[PDB]
């Protein structure tokens, strides 16, 4: 579990937004398992707007952070789960780094802020989906 709170938006995996989420829907994009919903308070945190490709990022089944370099955002093959049938998942970054299903909303954070969340993984990798080219998050 886990959200990016910017401004007054709230970004979370698609596969894991709430009701409340649904019932105040910004935007949403199923190849790229990402939802944004709006929140009556301001947010906490910063995107960040550069194409780092090390960070560091937090894995709740471990309750801890890792650093980790990770692919530039692309399209890769996702196999079917509960979630989603097998299709491929755009704006995705990969990384070597522990993670497990519960580990997604985990965020990823360079130097210039908030990068992306956890989405995919398995076998000693981690995926990312990327929120950098949100420019509407900011304003
Ligand atoms: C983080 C992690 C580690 C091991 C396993 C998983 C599960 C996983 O990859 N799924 C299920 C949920 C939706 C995901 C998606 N973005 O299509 C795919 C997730
Ligand atoms: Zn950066």
């Amino acid at each position: 579990s886990g959200a990016i709170y910017v401004g007054n938006y709230r970004v979370v995996n698609r596969h894991l937004a709430t009701h409340n989420d649904w019932a105040n829907l910004v935007w949403e994009d199923s190849s790229r398992d990402l939802l944004v919903s709006s929140t009556t308070a301001q947010g906490c945190d910063t995107i960040a707007r550069c194409d780092c490709q090390t960070g560091v990022y937090y894995c709740s089944s471990r309750r801890k952070h890792y650093p980790v370099s990770f692919s530039k955002p692309s399209l890769i093959f996702v196999e079917a789960s509960e979630y989603y049938p097998a299709r491929y998942q755009s704006h995705l970054m990969l990384a070597v780094g522990h993670s497990e299903p519960g580990d997604c909303g985990g965020i990823l954070r360079c130097q210039h802020g908030v990068v992306g969340i956890v989405s995919t993984g398995g076998n000693g990798l981690v995926g990312f989906a990327d929120v950098r080219d949100l420019l509407w998050l900011d304003e």
